[PDB]
């Protein structure tokens, strides 16, 4: 439960039997063989795994540094990596004899990504957001409903995920028995975050095998956005032992990071308590990001960690400089990035150009941008 | 050239030049190792091929006949079997010497499928569209803008596709020196039908490989639903000769096939010539090639591609139709039973295969092309 100084399990006494109970189902299942077969089934079948590893030459090239690969979450079933942990959870969920999954939300992203792994397995799927949320992400909660999700606006305090997480939390303390609390990201209470991380870890090992089949060696940088920080730790993971792997985590930096509208948490946050763990949260104070998927007030434990034993950088990107990149990758390359993926995608451009030629960058392009055409056409 | 009856080259002599220097390089590149590789390559690390075919459970269950399997062509970057045939024109057309591409489009699925390759392939990328088109598509005009083409708005005539095609024919006869003119379905003058038939093939080779390890037989059917017919072609033409294998292609049936607004070409059309083709296309009383009308965008088209004509007339296949509103049934079903959102085009080819299921055993087997994702279309399905 600990990462160093960072994690824990900061719950009521009424939660920490059924954390317990997670802890014992995952530790059963996580390396048994059925639950691996049918995990691996629905990544290959439904979610279309393994994702590919793209050279993007036409950028390598314009920038005039470092070879810029993409690892291409972008492709897998909902155009976004949160799926991998969607369907991993919801399977566990299934095989513990839960019939409900519920979630938070405040993108609407994991949301979505909740009610077609809830839909595929066959699960009542009942998905938490602050009512302000609601209004700004109007066609993901339409997805939530045509997936057959039912959202829940949370009209209490600020109206948004801080809510949000409130509610699903009450939720899950009276409905454990038969429902699922489907953590989005490597947060939460233990064991949530390692969870999330093993179920992501898919991505880095999946890069891993990819980049030595095209470049006969590990890649000198891999560049990741952190929001709490999943897709990241996913990519990050398998390389955490390459101790010549350097890992960079690029949070957003909104409007700046001395202009109070960031969500930067490593960065720019105070230590604390919130959603069940011991981490970084801006103070409690509202976080901001062009990209919605950027917009969680805190980080990961294991990403405070990384840190703390300076094994992974921690950087931002304002939203000026991600909407560049949106642009940049589309025209250039041909994919229209996430805007989350693209505050990647603009540190990755900066790092590639003081890098040389014969080193090699990995950004992990979690996402695909259709989702975010109205914001870029807008901004 | 020909399919039967159905094909042909009907085009100006203009035309007759380049098509010919097409034919040329499509033959000797076809079976090309250095050109298949190159294709092969970006179809994998940029397309994300082989996309996977997918045991529907829940709605096989739920129908309690047939098993339904879908080939998830949603999964493709893009979301549409398109990328396909866009990839494997913009490379051929970059072998060949060519650095531009240009296309018609009125869905605009085609503008930004020919968009992305011509970006990926480092071409310069301008597409036809009728002005009334551009209206109704903006979020497609926008994203081929992102990727970097040039939308050119078609203000003569009609202002709809027929003036844009004869637009895009303008500007072809005129830089074919430079430039590729990529039609986007099983459609046009010799050789696009045969070219296009041919880098959709590949949903096909990838479906026959797939079932046989899933299921270790041949499926008992396959349908597609059939605009142009590129993706049926894509999945049907490795199957041809498997004689067991029934081939079902479904058109849009619109508000229905006795309303005058549907797009059923095989069903309800004659036979006539445009775009260089002799096949089938929707007319009125006075033999005027007249409008279609289908929820699905792609669906949308008045005519239909030679080799599904001639796939007719010889019986090998067979073409229904689905009406709007059992479209958009289908498109919920999916939604809420599998959790894969599909593009309105491919919820006509689920609507049929789930009444089809319906009158089958549970042992039988049908695969449903999956042509695309549904992102595409969700302003449409909430206004509706
Ligand atoms: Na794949
Ligand atoms: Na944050
Ligand atoms: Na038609």
């Amino acid at each position: 439960m600990w990462f160093g100084e960072f994690g824990g399990q900061y719950v009521p006494e009424t939660l920490v039997g059924p954390l317990k109970e997670l802890e014992k189902a995952y530790k059963r299942f996580k390396d048994d063989e059925e639950f691996n077969r049918q995990l691996n089934y629905y990544l290959k079948t439904w979610a279309g795994r393994p994702t590919p590893l793209y050279y993007a030459k036409r950028l390598t090239e314009k920038i005039g540094g470092a070879k810029v690969y993409l690892k291409r979450e972008d492709l897998v079933h909902g155009g976004a990596h949160k799926t991998n942990n969607a369907i991993g959870q919801a399977l566990l969920a299934k095989l513990m004899g839960k019939t409900r999954l519920i979630a938070e939300t405040g993108a609407g992203q994991h949301g979505v990504a909740t009610a077609m792994a809830g839909a595929l397995l066959g699960m009542k799927v009942d998905i938490y957001m602050g009512a302000e949320d609601v209004e700004r992400q109007k066609m993901n909660v339409f997805r939530m409903k045509l997936l057959g999700a039912n959202v829940i606006p949370v009209n209490s305090g600020s109206r948004t995920l801080k809510d949000a997480i409130n509610e699903a939390l009450r939720d899950w303390v009276a409905t454990f028995e038969y429902t699922h609390y489907l953590i989005g990201s490597v947060v939460g209470p233990h064991p949530y975050p390692t969870i999330v991380r093993d179920f992501q870890s898919v991505i880095g090992r999946e890069a891993k095998a990819q980049i030595l089949e095209a470049e006969g060696q590990l890649p000198d940088v891999i560049v990741a956005c952190v929001g709490g920080g999943s897709n990241a730790m996913g990519i990050f993971y398998p390389f955490v032992n390459d101790k010549k792997v350097k890992l960079v985590g690029v949070e957003a930096g909104g409007k700046g990071l001395e202009s109070g509208k960031h969500s930067a948490s490593l960065n720019a946050g105070q230590v604390g308590v919130s959603h069940g763990m011991l981490s970084y949260f801006l103070q409690i104070k509202p976080s901001h990001s062009i990209a919605p998927g950027l917009d969680y007030p805190g980080v990961g434990p294991e990403h405070a960690y990384l840190k703390k034993i300076q094994r992974a950088e921690y950087v931002a990107v304002t939203d000026e400089e991600a909407l560049k990149a949106f642009h940049e990758l589309s025209r250039t390359e041909g994919i229209i990035p996430a805007l989350e993926s693209a505050h990647a995608v603009a540190y990755a451009m900066k790092l590639a150009k003081e890098m040389s030629r014969d080193e090699i960058i990995i950004v992990n392009l979690s996402g695909r941008g259709d989702k975010d055409l109205d914001i870029v056409l807008k901004a």
